[PDB]
């Protein structure tokens, strides 16, 4: 198996744009795009995201706003919130980190957020416009539109086909299906509805492969079909070593054995997900001023 | 053999229940009753039928019809100030623009205008999205694709737990359709002009559904159906054929009687869809009025 390297790929990509804003400083006065994240309540888990995000984010040389609210907070303050950054000319992209406090609609408030500067595509207009034939979004999911991205430099084809997708989250499972199937790959989607015996049957002859699941370790090898491709965009925190370790959905040791790609979790698909929030972020004060 | 999904009686059915709970809301709220409004532009004869179509039905169930006819020659902005009225307008709570609108306009332009709670056909990408977003429903499914799923339901025809294939990914059926099964609990593939023949009768060997939607006349072939399947043929396409006034009869994707000998299930076409499309757009057209009022 090839280890797809996110992280070098994404490396790579970084790089291009901070080349990309380099130059548009030049021609644009001192100005240069904004990466905006709301977080409520001190969560360990999504504050660690938020601190490699903005790392990138100064890497490619982007302006960060890192607001942080508290746990009890109410809806009308966290809209408001939003709302500020709407408004604010200097932020260009603009990302409420899930998951919020149970007392917290997440679907109202990633609904004040303005259609442009949508950068993780979870509006409904943006994923509509997505889904639509003959008509392409401001912007794509983040992750969705890395893997394909991992598949388009790898040289792996799409075109004609089969692509099994395992889950259908709003966040990675559902766009990379339809994309995929907009790259003509003859997409079926896995999901807790499906039997696993269903499941297996469909990667017997799956010559693409995307865990989305996020259950660490349960795809096993011997599923995998033969001089397949497979991406892990699982990633879960396991607390094992030292304090903790990244396992992904797919049993890569297994996997590996059989598949002619694999896509290995730490340094995957994670990098390539940072990568185009930046890229959608660039492209988002690209329109502003295009 | 295969048991006939009446598609043309279901839908009579659920004309007289929307007749019923259109009657019973009457009672409870001053007599106020759902509006769906249409806007053509020109004078195609196509577009003028299919709206007294949807009207007569509209008219059978005891809601308000608002038809805006518009000249052949109008301008774009002017097609949208009469959109605007219609979202403006609390009698009228379905809006569809009778498509296709002349060469001149902008027809994606001219939907974009209808506001999201009023779109009865589900055309507005925010909708797409709402319908794709697991997590949440939205105000409108589209038509052709929501009378499949009842369809489905009605004949008793389970759909979680079971592999599904749905021929076609159009906008306008294959690809709602394929994520309502998917919200049903249905494994579902997909096939397209990308899919391989060999593929796509290897998907179908196992599909325990099937939706024929590609537009190809008589292209399925009954083998390919597994035995026991249900399935729903979308497709319609006239043929030279018969010896019939109009010298045309309309002919699904799939091979009805070799289908049949297999199948538990099919909807023939004619039979398949037509007045179900119809009632889904006043089954629609309730929930707006439904919504508005504030019932659940
Ligand atoms: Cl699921």
């Amino acid at each position: 198996a090839q280890i797809i390297d996110g992280k070098a790929i994404a490396a790579a990509i970084r790089s291009e744009l901070k080349d990309k804003v380099a130059a548009l400083r030049e021609l644009y006065g001192g100005r240069v795009p904004g990466l905006a994240s709301i977080i409520v309540g001190q969560r360990m888990d999504s504050k660690k995201y938020v601190q490699l995000k903005h790392k990138a984010a100064a890497e490619v040389g982007m302006a960060s706003f890192n607001v942080e609210l508290p746990e009890d907070i109410s809806q009308e303050v966290l809209e408001v919130n939003v709302e500020k950054l709407n408004n604010d000319p200097n932020c260009h992209g603009i990302i409420v980190q899930l998951p919020l406090p149970k007392h917290l609609n997440e679907n109202r408030a990633i609904e004040k957020i303005h259609p442009h500067k949508d950068a993780d595509a979870l509006l409904p207009v943006n994923v509509g416009l997505l889904h639509y034939k003959g008509r392409e979004p401001p912007f794509t999911p983040c992750t969705a539109k890395g893997v394909i991205v991992l598949l388009k430099r790898c040289g792996i084809e799409m075109a004609g086909k089969r692509a099994v997708v395992l889950g259908r989250s709003n966040i990675v499972g559902a766009p990379v299906a339809a994309l995929l199937m907009k790259e003509n790959a003859t997409v079926t989607i896995v999901h807790s509805g499906t039997s696993t015996e269903d499941m297996i049957d469909y990667l017997r002859t799956a010559d693409i492969v995307i865990a989305a699941m996020g259950q660490p370790g349960y795809v096993k090898g011997e599923w995998i079909k033969e001089g397949a491709a497979v991406v892990d965009v699982g990633t879960t925190p396991v607390p094992d070593p030292s304090g903790y370790r990244l396992v992904g959905d797919v049993c890569f040791e297994e996997a590996a054995a059989r598949a002619a790609w694999i896509s290995p979790v730490p340094g995957g698909v994670g990098p390539m997900t940072i990568a185009m929030l930046l890229e959608n972020t660039l492209e988002a004060f690209k329109a502003a001023l295009g």
